[PDB]
């Protein structure tokens, strides 16, 4: 996250970082959301590589012991069906991760709360991305998890041409685009949390940001729109 602040460690309970294995140690490339105790939501991107992956939830530090944390093994990974590698901008940038173990709750670890099915938000809502990606564009990951405050660009303007154009699909959210603050390499899968109606609930998946950086002016950060997929995520859950 480029321009976040801190987050407080009981913020965003929900915000899981995944982790793949990498020598005698565990990296972060992804964020994610716990949305069951056995089941995370995150981008079908972040698990195109034949990784061994985990999931912390519970985590603030990446680099230092938290006392919170729980760390649990990929027990099964479903992408959208209609993912393509190749085309991110095509969408369906979602995937959902059964873990071996169900997780135990606390101020630290709680379920994302979802958006009914369909609900588009008012230009310039209220969300806040979080994450430990890049700091800065070409940058390092975060130390302590980020958060950013990202107003949603809709649909009509984040699709115009000055802003992402056909890249940006009403299958996705856009927020941010000030050129200061932003998602960044490593925030990919994570939520975008909007408040509505005095809760926050989780309306995106982080996505994609533009290939000139990630702080670009009318580049806002793009993420899938998590109430598309209502249908799709509960299916998947209840046949799994
Ligand atoms: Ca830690």
């Amino acid at each position: 996250v480029v321009g976040g602040t801190e987050a407080q460690r009981n913020s965003w309970p929900s915000q899981i970082s995944l982790q793949y294995r990498s020598g005698s140690s565990w990296a972060h490339t992804c964020g994610g959301t716990l949305i069951r105790q056995n089941w995370v939501m995150t981008a079908a991107h972040c698990v195109d590589r034949e990784l061994t992956f985990r999931v912390v939830v519970g985590e603030h530090n990446l680099n230092q012991n938290n006392g919170t944390e729980q760390y649990v093994g990929v027990q099964k990974i479903v992408v959208h069906p209609y993912w393509n590698t190749d085309d991110v901008a095509a969408g369906y940038d979602i995937a959902l991760l059964r873990l071996a173990q169900s997780v135990t709750l606390n101020s630290y670890v709680q379920l994302g709360v979802l958006p009914r099915a369909g609900t588009i938000l008012a230009n310039n809502s209220p969300c806040y991305i979080t994450g430990w990606g890049l700091t800065r564009t070409n940058g390092q990951l975060a130390q302590t998890l980020q958060q950013a405050y990202l107003p949603t660009v809709d649909y009509a303007i984040c699709s115009s041409s000055s802003y992402w154009g056909s890249t940006v699909k009403n299958s996705m959210v856009c927020a941010g685009g000030d050129g200061v603050r932003s998602g960044c390499q490593g925030d990919s899968g994570g939520p975008l949390h909007c408040l509505v109606n005095g809760q926050y609930a989780v309306h995106g998946v982080t996505s994609f940001v533009s290939r000139l950086g990630c702080n670009v002016t009318r580049k806002p950060t793009v993420f899938t729109r998590v109430s598309a997929y209502i249908s799709w995520i509960n299916n998947v859950i209840a046949s799994n």
